[PDB]
């Protein structure tokens, strides 16, 4: 348990530092087929493959934030949050996903009202343009981000961004093109645990007719081109001195498994395939050398023109941090063959070190182990290797397990001391990292609300604010939310 | 240049520290076809392709050390050298390079007498078994180290090794299986400037029908297998508590060209392809990860049993250092295709940094630039990354250019102050390295004598002792030799 002097204080950070909460459209909105909203890959996947969701649920209602946005703002305001990061639903704005399909007026109106209400309450909006919700129309037309041409999806995404810029740009000063590109490509096309659920034949996913060694890279390539093109557009016609744009990467810290220089090299390849994959291209205009030498022809090349648009295509960067892993070396040899795109790193990602102990105490769900040190390591890397750009921890939190077999009593769900302790530690880590020179400028507690958790469905509660789906999605502040309130209010 | 207090003193090093000089058989012996000595790849290359030698010479005479070894020993004694590193001519011991061809008694006689003379004069012999002089018989039989079976050359070398252990093991306490395996493979089969002169079609060498991207690796693989087999034989039947065996690697220091992390990565790949290529296998039993990822199938895999014999196959390691280079990153791209095996590191090795200035002052010939710091970097790498094993700088020196067009007058050749300054600086660097914890135990000035310099023929004088080939290879000490004498006997 942290001691009194170890609990972070708002005044530990500069006056302009940003503290907020975050969410994603498909996870909280609900109203999935309401007011003209088009169907998304996730609507499709959940409805057609409930057996691929842990509890067979879907986000038809989620946290019902489409209808309850005023309450979400009230909660953010009561907590004294400086900002709120949320995402826009592509199919809710462009039901057909394209210009020809037309812009959905109600979709525009919804985010318009949410943005104005936030600003009216002094909360700065950090708008994520895309969070895995691809219009099913594009998915059917050309496989969405699997688009072999590297043109259709890029054009349609760019137009989608243009729509957000045209309608919200006068109000929004912070844009995030993508969120978690690595998890999206690896889970949607590698292990196929995410919509549309594709993987190599022989693997266990809904559609074992893809290629876990190629499709993740194809999609990743399209995401980068889309990002570069959107940023080019924003810069040319929408940017203002006081506005910024970037993207957020999902990243787990990497620590050498053992003492051999071999594990340090494995650790190196691991940061590369996780963070480098999408970060290096926006920083320097191309993928990490490691990945190029290992994925080879399975990793598409950029044109010199694309490298240019990509290099430096951001004013700030988001970092979604939750845990870390020990990276253990795997030699190139006839005995080993990569199966998943992530195997190209030639390193196993271990939870337990050589002493058989976990890298950090388990937080509850199957993958989160508390290791704040990794966040510092990550920040030091951003600082010393990637130009120390403005950083925002766009996601940080834990999931409280709550299953039909082992329900989490409301009272316990509210007394989320483990979550509180975890959040406090990472915030403390940021304070340390800042003193060390890290250009981090904000922290967003992940999940303002308890909501849908993709393949985990509703088996986990990540919110700092409880949502009782049994009672009109009523929100109740958890101890974590209450401390943050005290923190920002102090 | 170096102030009085900066000049190294013998008392700067431990009393057991070793100071010596070195040479190689083909470069100094002469008597290429005397007393039953068989023809070597180098005898063949020089005689058949004199046009591939800068001054069209050969080493039929060299420094005539076969007949003049006695004076070589006297010089070494005069300088108070602790040890003498020389190599054994494979074809002189085994004219047909094999057991069936029989052992040549005169060959055994010569080295046996050199060894006894050295010892009776208190000079420790450090014997290099192979220094590029492959019996032509084996070359014609199966291409020598190009042996596609990875069997014949291995057994023939092992037997050659056995012959050496049998006849000299009782007196020799320090063995070096190979010397400069990287230069040998790269120059003999990559650029083709070394015997037999093979390179990829389209390249300029005597036999542009090889493969500069494959043959260097094949030969390298055979060298490693040969080494492991010889060390295994040695450890099982000849090694005594006071004897040691290893090999020596040629290595240029690598420094990132610019300040980008990309050049640090390039620097990394450069150490790997130059030093790691042969070092990592004898340390851990396999090639560097970088090389396997880049050379791929052109880099043979070791059987588990071979990996076992290779890992830890040495009691000491030799390092042949002369200069360093700035490693500049080269991205993997459809625009770049490796032509030479060395291009596999995706890094250009530059003499001049971004400021257009050379990494170090030019020492005279076309490739040596004085950069003592590079030696320290190398020693620290050995220390912190490769187990800090006993290290002997088995080679270090410079080559005084002496051509027909621009002869080096004897007076100018004897007053080799550039060489003297260069040697004193590297010796100082060893003292600094020892203080940093380096496990270096000795230093060998390269070229006891002025001699044949491979493709450079006699256009360069690397000796600390002048050899007047015009007279009868009469030897005269240079200022460098005189200082070393003062140094050792002070």
């Amino acid at each position: 348990m942290l001691s009194p002097s170890e609990i972070p204080q708002r005044d530990w950070f500069p006056s302009d530092f940003t503290f907020g909460a975050a969410t994603s459209a498909y996870q909280i909105e609900g109203a999935w087929n309401e007011d003209g909203k088009g169907e998304s890959n996730w609507d499709h996947f959940c409805h057609n493959h409930p057996e691929r969701i842990l509890d067979g649920s879907n986000s038809d209602i989620g946290a019902n934030s489409y209808h309850m946005y005023k309450t979400d703002v009230r909660l953010l305001k009561e907590m004294g949050m400086d900002a709120y990061r949320f995402s826009i639903s592509w199919p809710r704005i462009l039901p057909k996903g394209t210009k020809e399909g037309g812009i959905n007026p109600d979709g525009i109106k919804y985010y318009r009202n949410l943005i104005n209400l936030l600003l009216e309450n002094g909360i700065e909006p950090y708008v994520t343009i895309f969070h895995w919700d691809v219009p099913q129309a594009l998915e059917e037309k050309y496989g969405g981000f699997l688009d072999k041409s590297h043109k259709s999806i890029v054009e349609d995404y760019t137009y989608f961004a243009k729509v957000c810029f045209d309608n919200f740009g006068d109000k929004v000063k912070n844009w995030l093109t993508f969120n978690d590109p690595q998890t999206f490509t690896s889970f949607s096309y590698g292990t196929g645990v995410f919509a549309p659920g594709r993987c190599s034949p022989g693997l266990d996913c809904a559609y074992p007719t893809g290629n876990s060694l190629v499709e993740p890279y194809t999609a990743g390539h399209n995401i980068l081109l889309a990002h570069a093109e959107a940023v080019d557009l924003y810069n040319k016609h929408y940017k203002r001195d006081d506005t910024r744009i970037g993207l957020a990467f999902d990243v787990m810290g990497r620590v050498p498994y053992g003492t051999s220089f071999l594990d340090k090299q494995a650790e190196e390849r691991s940061w590369d395939i996780n963070l480098g994959w999408f970060l290096e291209p926006v920083v320097r205009g191309d993928y990490p050398f490691s990945m190029r030498s290992l994925a080879r022809e399975r990793l598409p090349f950029f044109k010199d023109e694309q490298k240019e648009k990509l290099a430096g295509s951001y004013n700030m960067l988001g970092l979604n941090y939750y845990t870390s892993r020990f990276s253990k070396n795997i030699d190139i040899s006839p005995n080993y063959s990569p199966v998943l795109n992530t195997d190209d790193a030639y390193a196993s990602q271990e939870v337990n070190g050589p002493d058989g102990k976990p890298i950090g105490p388990p937080m509850g769900n199957p993958w989160i182990y508390m290791y704040p040190e990794g966040l510092k390591d990550l920040l030091m890397i951003m600082k010393n290797k990637y130009g120390n750009p403005p950083i925002y921890i766009t996601e940080n939190g834990i999931g409280d397990v709550d299953t039909k077999e082992t329900p989490l009593p409301m009272e316990a769900a509210l007394n989320d001391y483990k979550r509180l302790d975890y959040i406090q530690r990472h915030i403390a880590t940021l304070k340390e990292s800042i003193d060390l020179g890290s250009n981090v400028q904000g922290y967003f507690a992940w999940s303002l609300l308890d909501n849908f958790e993709w393949f985990a469905g509703f088996t986990e509660r990540y919110g700092i604010v409880y949502v009782d789906r049994n009672n009109n999605c009523t929100r109740y502040m958890k101890e974590s939310a209450k401390w943050l309130k005290e923190f920002n209010t102090a």
